[PDB]
């Protein structure tokens, strides 16, 4: 009835071994290394501006806020890395064969939530660009209304607080995931 | 009261046998073969670009991003295959006659979820085209606003990360489904 | 207090007998006959095109996709038949007088779900026409944007995969309903 | 503290008697009579057209589909009658004084659901007119797009299947309500 | 720590006595009197028109339906009275000091629901005016489309069935509330 | 590890004492005083108009309804006072240290609901102004449609019934809150 | 299998110590200091205006309300500080290793809710600017409608009550969080 070609099965077994090796190295070495790198990034001066008047840009309908754009470019690669690394670790947890079954399900759900939240971060950076564009377009059509000029300054300041929250939250995820997977794996294995 | 013509019943029984044979071959041979093919596809250079500056396209309102379009064309057939193959396997699980009843219901629900998620992937590729079109149309109407030019570059980069996530997720589904159906079928049969 | 004219009651009893006879014949003979007809329809070449480049239509804002329209015309009568036949069977289950009561309620709920899903299929065919029309209208207003031309090709391809899914799903419903009603009726009757 | 004028109380008691008499006659005689009338209406040729090409109307932006309008005019009075008759029966169930209390609550909830569904039927007939109007208006603004012409034909065909479903469903409600109220009243009274 | 001026407390006690007296008279006398008045109103010829062709108004974009407007003016005061009277009774139930506590909570919830539903009735009369206005405005912009003329006739007929349902439902509330409060108060008091 | 500067702690303790004193006086004296003031306000002639024809304003697109605006100005300060006073009382309940714990949580939830409802009242007054403005703007663009003139009269009448409901509801909150906090505090303290 | 480089582990341990020290100082000293500062801010005259006629600004489409803008500028830094400080404390609670486990989860959930509410406050300040702008734009297009002029005055008054509610609510959070974390930490540690 159901049987597998030995040659195909052997090649599949190598895939299982490769995923396991990548996951063990990622949790043991990559996750800790990133926590140190992100903590230093928060300390850097660009993400620690005391007064938000400086981030504001000057217009007469054209230039985007250059200071904010540069911060976004540094943030985007880090969000992408968490999404790619998390997917590999999640598959390793699912592949592992085990009370123990319940613990494994909790770990997969927790990893799944981190992946979904990361996508939200990428989406919010995209939403800021479209929203700022609509308001900047509005200023040209109705020059006299002061509030339209005021809203564009507010959207720039809100993004700065938000981007710092994303970097801190990604650093939080690495330490929390590292500790949780290490404690849970011993129970899941047995 | 209720009785069936023998000739009609015999022809129906052949349909039941045909569906069962296709399902056993699909789980035992097709699902494993695809996992190997998709894993190689991820390794290929086009899906592994290190810097997302290269994927960006240059405009003066016309050409779509050629590099992204080519990647989408390769991804679409694979999503279609999972939808067609999953439907045949789901019917086999429903047809099987069996604690055992509960296990069978779990398998049908799990297969149903994979089918619905696959449709979502096809929908997101469609949404990207309509959204990019609206933003490209906006650039022509309001040339001066820089943010509108910035949003179209962002939508191209977001799609690249998303398409790679779809290929990895489809590879994840094949290994997870193969293992789950094989373990569950022994219990369902008895 | 409450009593019924004998002449009116006799005519009502004939209605009850007529509905019962139609239902028994429909489950025993019509449902099996349709499963065979639909399975052959899937095998036919029009619903099995290997490459979706062929289904694409050529425009300079006018002609709809002729190949897709012809497939839709064949699909619509089959969806209509399931809705009409299911309503008659559902009334027979409700009329039957019976643990047994719970089984009867499950059957009515299952029949009700199949009826609602069938209406969804008719609605999706309608939505495709309105959506394709809006996008085709957009191409004329903004000729230069390539993405608008690309979206109309994508909507045609998505519909082809969807229509085949509807025919396969209707075939799935007939076999599942036939088996479920036959097993459940013995328990419901007793 | 709390007491009622005898003259006012006597007049109220006559209202209670009148509602009870109308309800007993409606369930015993009106509900059965309607089931016979609606069953004959379904048999009539206008509601049984084999091919939906005939219902389609011919345009060059003006005339509504005459065949569909005539069917709607016959359907509207029947939906109105169920709403008015159901309200009187529901009040009788609430007035009755009684395990028995739970049975009474189930009957009121079931009667309430039938009343709400009937309102939905009246609403859908209204929605078809507004939707067809918008699409017919669109054809004039953009004559070349064929899909806009195709959608108006589809909306006419969908309505025909829907109107027949309403007549069959109203016939279903009468038989189901008649049987349920008669069985439940004996328990509710005691 | 916490104590109240005797003079202020005495004046508050008079408020409590006044609310109690108004509530007892309203449930014992006002609620029954209204049930008789509304029942006669339903019997009156204007609310009982057999054919809905008569309610239809004739236009060449100007006059509202005079017959419908007159019916609405009679209905609006009655809906307002239920809202004002119900609020006073609800406060009396809350003030009463008492198994008994649970019964009191059920009565307040039931009174609260009647108050909210009454507001819905006032809202629907308002919605009809805005909706009819938009459709009448549409007829002038696009004279040729017949369906726009058809929709305005349909909205008038739907309102007539709805207004009669409101008057019957308000009559239903008075009898149901009268009976429920009288039965519940004895338990709540003890 | 964790310790507090004595000087800072002493100043914080004075804040705790001040909040407690304000709350005890507010529940014992302010809440009762307001109930008497609001009850007299309802008795005043402006809020008791018998016929709603008088509130209607006469237009030829300009003046707002003066009678309604004056009533709104009196209502707004009272809604603001409940929001400010409720916040202080809620903090006192949270600060109190205690079966007893559950009673305290119920009181905070009840106080929180009253605060949220009060904000809704302020929002509805704002919505009326924007909605009336849109309809008044519509009358000028399309002078002939009578229904647009009719809707503006209806929105004025609906607001009058609504404003009286707000004043009565605020009076209801004061008596209910006074009684509930006094009964609950003895249990919470012990 | 899983092991960590000693040098990397030592650097991570220093991160854990640094976060713990910052959290203990923040709860013991920063949270109490802020409560005193905010309480004085509420006492200041600008946030205590008796009549809201003064906050209103005079227009002939141009100037924003200067008095309101100045109040917003003072409020924004305080909301930002709570978001940044709360994130550090939340990580300390998660890092702590412990009935005790349940208490820790409650504290993290409570801290998470305070962080989300703070973001809502920043969002509402942004919404006021966009909404006031749209209404101010409307006044210019349609000068005659008085209600549009009335709505802009109402939006200014609503914001003043809202900003004072934010400052009071932030002061409430500091005292509640300080007390809760101090009581919970002893149980969480043991």
């Amino acid at each position: 009835l159901l049987k597998v070609d030995q040659e195909v099965k052997l090649k599949v077994d190598s895939f299982r071994e490769r995923i396991t090796s990548e996951a063990e190295d990622l949790v043991a070495n990559f996750f800790p290394k990133k926590l140190l790198e992100l903590d230093s990034f928060l300390k850097e001066p660009i993400l620690n501006i005391h007064d938000l008047t400086q981030i504001h840009s000057d217009m007469n309908m054209l230039k985007s806020n250059q200071q904010l754009v540069d911060i976004i470019e540094k943030v985007k690669p880090e969000i992408r890395l968490l999404i790619e690394k998390c997917n590999t670790v999640k598959m390793w947890v699912q592949l592992l064969i085990p009370f123990g079954v319940s613990i494994q399900e909790e770990t997969v759900a927790e990893l799944r939530t981190v992946e979904s939240e990361a996508a939200s971060y990428l989406d919010q950076i995209s939403r800021y660009y479209i929203t700022r564009a609509k308001l900047v377009s509005k200023i040209a059509k109705y020059p006299h209304v002061e509030d339209y000029r005021r809203t564009v300054t507010e959207i720039d300041e809100k993004e700065y607080i938000s981007l710092r929250l994303i970097i801190s939250e990604l650093r939080n995820q690495y330490v929390t995931l590292h500790d949780m997977i290490l404690k849970n794996i011993e129970k899941i294995k047995r």
